[PDB]
C-alpha cells in the first residue's frame, strides 16, 4: 500500500483468500472489517503513529472506537482484488473520524463504504475526554482541510440514534466467549469480533436468503478476555431490519448496540 | 503466487497483517496454519482441481485431513514477507500427503515446515477407503516422482503415535462453540479452528513465557456447527502437553494432539 500523491489519504489492494469467504463464495463482512482495520493501521504507520501521537503517549491517552458504520453494495468474490482508500478527519473537540471507500480493482466501481467515530480516553482510568488543542494540531497536518465524507447525505444512516432492545428479544445466542484468536497484540478483544457476535443471533434462514447491506454498531464497553456475552436480536421491519444488543451474560451490562439492514438475494 | 519451473510445487509470498499477530507482535500459529491452507488451495486451483479429481466428483469422493504436523523455528513479525512452498505426494493406497516449507523472504532461511496426511472418503456416508488406481494416475502427474519430504528423518515427530488423555485432565477449557467466522464456504468447521480450541486449554502463563515450537494434531471426527466442545490438556514433561478435544455432552472424541514449547 501507499499514501496518495497529496499525502492526505492511503490506498491498499487485497486479494480475497479462500478462508475469508462465506457460503456465497464472497468475502464476509468480518473479512471486510478486518481489511479496513489493516489499511487504517498501515495508514497510521506511514505517517509515524502507533494511533497515538507523542503528546498522547506522554499523558497515557488512546483513541477508542465509539461507532462503526459499514455499507456494502457488492462483496468481492474469492480471488478478486479489492482496493481500499482511507483517510482521517478532526471533528473539533468531540474526537476524530476515519472513513473508507472500497472499490473493485478491475472496474474501478465503488463496492462499499465505511465510517467510524473515535473518542479520546485515558488508557488507565478509562475516562473519556475532549481533544486538547496541542493534539488537534498534531494530526491536522495528515488530514484534508476541506470536509471529505464517505457518507455526505443530509440525514444519513451513519449518524442515526440507536435504541435499546427491550426484553424479551425475538432471537438470542447465549454464552459467547472470546478465544486467543479473538484478541489483538495488546490482549484486548478485537473490534471485529463484536461484529461477529452481533450477527450470531441472526437466524441462519435470513443469512441464507438475504445479503447484509448495512451494519451500524455502537461500542459502549469493552468485553474482557474472561467475560461471557449474550447476543440479542429483534426484527424491526423485501428488506429486513434488525435491532441488536450485546450484554454480559451475568449482570446484563451493555457492551454494544446496533442495527443491520438486509436485502433479498 | 505461482507453480515453480518444473510444475511440481507451488510458491506464494504473504505480508503479515496487524490482526494476524499475538502479544510478541509475531504471527500466531493459527495465522501460519491459515496461510498453509491458502497456499494449498491456490496450488490446487493452478493445476485444475477446484481437491477433487474428475472421477472423485462423479463418485462423491472427497479428501479429508487425518493429521496435521507443524514445526516453527521463527514466527514472522508484523510486516514481514514470508514465502511458502508446497507440494503433494501419493502414499500408495493409504492416501496422500501435502508438505510445506516456510522461509523468510529477505534472508532465504527456513523458518518453519509442515506436513499433513489426507485420506479418501465418500462425502455422504463418511466412509473411508483406499484411494483406487484410476485416481492415483490423475494425481501422479502433479506430484514429484522421487520422494520429497519436509520431515525426512527416519521415524520423526510427525509420524509418532498419539495416546488418549486420561481423566482427570490437568487443565480444561469447556463450552467452546464455533461461530460463522469459524465455518468455511461449505458451512463446515475450518480445520484451523480445532488448532485454536486445542491451545485454549494451555494456561496463559505458558503462553506468556514460552514459544510454541511443534504441534501434532489428529482429526478423528468433525465438529458440527451446533456442537459444543471441551478442550483438555495435561503436562507430559522445554514443556510438552497431551491434548484432547471431545464433545461437551457424551464425550465423543473429535481430536487428539501434542505440543512442544521452548522457554522464550
Ligand atoms: N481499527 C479500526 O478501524 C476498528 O476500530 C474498526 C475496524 C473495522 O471493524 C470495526 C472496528
Ligand atoms: N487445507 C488444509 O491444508 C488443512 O487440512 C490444514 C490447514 C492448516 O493446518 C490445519 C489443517
Amino acid at each position: 500500500g501507499s499514501l496518495t500523491e497529496d499525502g492526505l489519504s492511503y490506498k491498499e489492494k487485497f486479494v480475497v483468500r479462500s478462508y475469508e469467504v462465506g457460503s456465497n463464495k464472497t468475502a464476509t463482512v468480518e473479512t471486510i472489517a478486518n481489511l479496513l482495520q489493516e489499511v487504517g493501521c498501515n495508514h497510521a504507520q506511514s505517517v509515524g503513529f502507533s494511533a497515538t501521537t507523542t503528546t498522547m503517549r506522554k499523558l497515557h491517552l488512546i483513541w477508542v472506537t465509539a461507532r462503526m458504520h459499514i455499507e456494502i453494495y457488492k462483496y468481492p468474490a474469492w480471488g478478486d482484488v479489492v482496493e481500499i482508500e482511507t483517510w482521517c478527519q478532526s471533528e473539533g473537540r468531540i474526537g476524530t473520524r476515519r472513513d473508507w471507500i472500497l472499490k473493485d480493482s478491475v472496474t474501478g466501481e465503488v463496492t462499499g463504504r465505511a465510517t467510524s467515530k473515535w473518542v479520546m480516553m485515558n488508557q488507565d482510568t478509562r475516562r473519556l475526554q475532549k481533544v486538547s488543542d496541542d493534539v488537534r494540531d498534531e494530526y491536522l497536518v495528515f488530514c484534508p482541510q476541506e470536509p471529505r465524507l464517505a457518507f455526505p447525505e443530509e440525514n444519513n444512516r451513519s449518524l442515526k440514534k440507536i435504541p435499546k432492545l427491550e426484553d424479551p428479544a425475538q432471537y438470542s445466542m447465549i454464552g459467547l466467549k472470546p478465544r486467543r484468536a479473538d484478541l489483538d497484540m495488546n490482549q484486548h478483544v478485537n473490534n471485529v469480533t463484536y461484529i461477529g457476535w452481533v450477527l450470531e443471533s441472526i437466524p441462519q434462514e435470513i443469512v441464507d436468503t438475504h445479503e447484509l447491506q448495512v451494519i451500524t454498531l455502537d461500542y459502549r464497553r469493552e468485553c474482557q478476555q474472561d467475560d461471557v456475552v449474550d447476543s440479542l436480536t429483534t426484527t424491526t421491519s423485501n428488506d429486513s431490519q434488525f435491532l441488536h444488543l450485546l450484554r454480559l451474560s451475568g449482570d446484563g451490562q451493555e457492551i454494544n448496540r446496533g442495527t443491520t439492514l438486509w436485502r433479498k438475494k
